C-alpha cells in the first residue's frame, strides 16, 4: 500500500 512508504504516513491521512 501507499502506508507501507513512511512517505505516504505523513503526506496523506487520508491514504493513512
Amino acid at each position: 500500500g501507499c502506508c507501507s512508504d513512511p512517505r505516504c504516513n505523513m503526506n496523506n491521512p487520508d491514504y493513512c
